[PDB]
């Protein structure tokens, strides 16, 4: 099973200037609970954007995709291709517009957080993958972040 | 398949003052059995620690990590990076607190010997890596050494 | 008795870019009629959106909800929690999509103005709370303002 | 009208370790049909034990009892006393041994699901209230669950 997990603004924006352009502790919680105890796969830019304190992410097998000869990622496994990255029976892809796009054909689950903020796409943004009719989903109830953000969870699957 | 194999006191101590701080022939025999005929990888200080009589370890392809590029290890292969070292399909990492920690993300097997002795950690000790919940393990029965060391075997795996 | 009072487009939009996206003096008169001489509760953003001319709103006890421990609201009562805000026996919760959603469980009345204008929801809009079957309603007759927009009043109650 | 609704093993056990110690979808459907569109009242521990996706329970006015003035229950009404909680003309008390025991004197209906499983009481279990002879009752016919659980419904009343 390969799953994708991401958080997006309604626009589809997931990253900008090497960071996630909102703060949502509830989503961090959600992400940790899905991914804990499992192999996680991320592109190297996502690895760079991890806060130093949680790089590598604790309690997970961190796998970092890089097309660069000897990229160094202390505490993670660096691999050079998707075939090498996607071999664990429960794999969560967490990381990168580029790596979402490339790994999606291998995926049978998506766990999506939608954040209800106005955030129009800009050139160079990292974007969420667009899901087609092969997928079926369930939509969760809208909620308010205990800070103020409105957000909701989606769970998609295909067989 | 990259595997780790080590022997630790209950405390996690695997090395002190450049040597293993206990005597256990049965563990030596277990180590020999697992590693014979395979590629073994060790850090440079583990190489220095090998008794001269078995440096390099016979019947194994000895691979030594150093970032001293011109380092000389007669009878072994010296490499300067982890990716250079971990390319044999059955690889056993045998050697070093540091190299265990750095190689662990690449590993899907751990073969552990626990030695039931009181040996509290001291600053500068080499330590065994701590395994998180990505692993499943089987615990062997306690037994006594050729003399009276109580010891156990563990086998850990993840996929 | 806690009540909510709001005006929405048919779409459910009540605010955009910090302002109410329509002009309707008849609604303003309805609002003052209902709230005059009572305690009103609003979120900080709604307080900020009040025209300076009527901030605080005259003839009502203005209560403002803020998570900012030090927030200043001259002429209003700043409180840090919902419990502290909803203590008056007749309380009218006035704007704020956030504060509407959070106060709704405490409420037994809703006084709603619906504005018949095409105004599709956009990301980050403030939205009216959606009312479930715990509520009973009464619908008022459609009418035109001297403006040019159709509106009508709803009155909702539960015990 | 205050009613109690609960599901119990034959032994009286309704909760253990923060959860209901069985799965019975048919009971969930039964609970939903009785409580939908009404006020529901629950102790704080029952609130915590709700699956996050149905917290608060949809289509019902959720009321949570806590001896904490501070306590926060997003999407629910937190109250500090029984008198504050039981003021709706149709109230269903849904939760927890201690709120069952405390609210029972206010109640004139009980809707009970009995689950035919061997589940002896353990210290600290949450238990169903004991019904004395003030009540009259009707017993439903035994049914097998779609999973294979044997359960039946009881309806109790007093005036
Ligand atoms: N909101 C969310 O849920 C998340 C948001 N983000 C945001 O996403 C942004 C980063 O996404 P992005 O910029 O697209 O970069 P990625 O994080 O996707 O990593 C991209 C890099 O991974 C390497 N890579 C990708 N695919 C392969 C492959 N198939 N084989 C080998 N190497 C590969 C590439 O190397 P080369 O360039 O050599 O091809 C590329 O440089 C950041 O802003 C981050 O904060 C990150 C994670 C989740
Ligand atoms: N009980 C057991 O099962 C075992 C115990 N031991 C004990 O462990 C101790 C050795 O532990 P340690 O001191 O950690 O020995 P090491 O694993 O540290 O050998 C370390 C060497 O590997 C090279 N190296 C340094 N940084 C990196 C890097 N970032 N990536 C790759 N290679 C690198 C360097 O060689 P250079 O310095 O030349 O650059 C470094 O000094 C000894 O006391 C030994 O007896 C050893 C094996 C098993
Ligand atoms: N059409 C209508 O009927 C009305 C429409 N509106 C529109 O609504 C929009 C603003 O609504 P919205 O954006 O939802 O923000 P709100 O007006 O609901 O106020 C939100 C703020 O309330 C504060 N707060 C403190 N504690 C709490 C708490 N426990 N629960 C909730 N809020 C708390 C925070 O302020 P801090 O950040 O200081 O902590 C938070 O940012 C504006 O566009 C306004 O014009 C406004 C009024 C009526
Ligand atoms: N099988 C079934 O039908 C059901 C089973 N359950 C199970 O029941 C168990 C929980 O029941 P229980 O442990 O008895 O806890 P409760 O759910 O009864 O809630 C107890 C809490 O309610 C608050 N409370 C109780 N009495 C008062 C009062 N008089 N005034 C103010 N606050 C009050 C306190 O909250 P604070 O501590 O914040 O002061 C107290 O800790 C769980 O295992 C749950 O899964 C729950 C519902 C139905
Ligand atoms: C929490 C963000 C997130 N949400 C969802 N739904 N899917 C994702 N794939 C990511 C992601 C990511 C990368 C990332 C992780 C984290 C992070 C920090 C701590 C923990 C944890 O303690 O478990 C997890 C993720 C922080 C920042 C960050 O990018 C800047
Ligand atoms: C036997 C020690 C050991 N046990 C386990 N379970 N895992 C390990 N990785 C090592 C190790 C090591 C390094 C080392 C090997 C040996 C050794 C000696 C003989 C043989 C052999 O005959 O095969 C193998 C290793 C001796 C000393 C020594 O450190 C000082
Ligand atoms: C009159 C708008 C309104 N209608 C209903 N039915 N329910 C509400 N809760 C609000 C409201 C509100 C907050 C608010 C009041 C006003 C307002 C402004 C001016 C005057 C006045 O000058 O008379 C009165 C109210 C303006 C903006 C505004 O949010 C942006
Ligand atoms: C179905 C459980 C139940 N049965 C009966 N006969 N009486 C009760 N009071 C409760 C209860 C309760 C709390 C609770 C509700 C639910 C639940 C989930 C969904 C729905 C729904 O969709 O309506 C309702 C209750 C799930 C778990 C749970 O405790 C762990």
């Amino acid at each position: 099973m390969v799953g994708l997990i991401w958080a997006q603004a309604t626009s589809g924006v997931i990253g900008r200037g090497g960071d996630i352009p909102w703060r949502l502790p509830e989503d961090q919680a959600h992400f940790r609970e899905i991914t804990m105890g499992h192999t996680i796969v991320m592109g190297r830019r996502t690895w760079d954007s991890l806060p130093a304190k949680v790089r590598p992410l604790p309690g997970r097998r961190n796998v970092v995709l890089s097309r660069q000869a000897d990229f160094m990622a202390s505490g993670a496994e660096v691999v050079g291709s998707l075939e090498e990255a996607l071999t664990s029976p429960e794999t969560w892809v967490i990381g990168g517009g580029q790596v979402y796009a490339l790994a999606l054909p291998y995926a049978t689950r998506c766990e999506v957080t939608e954040v209800d903020i106005g955030l129009p796409r800009e050139a160079g943004d990292a974007l969420a993958p667009v899901l087609d009719e092969t997928w079926r989903g369930e939509t969760g109830e809208w909620r308010f972040s205990r800070s103020g953000l409105r957000y909701r969870l989606y769970s998609y699957h295909r067989s």
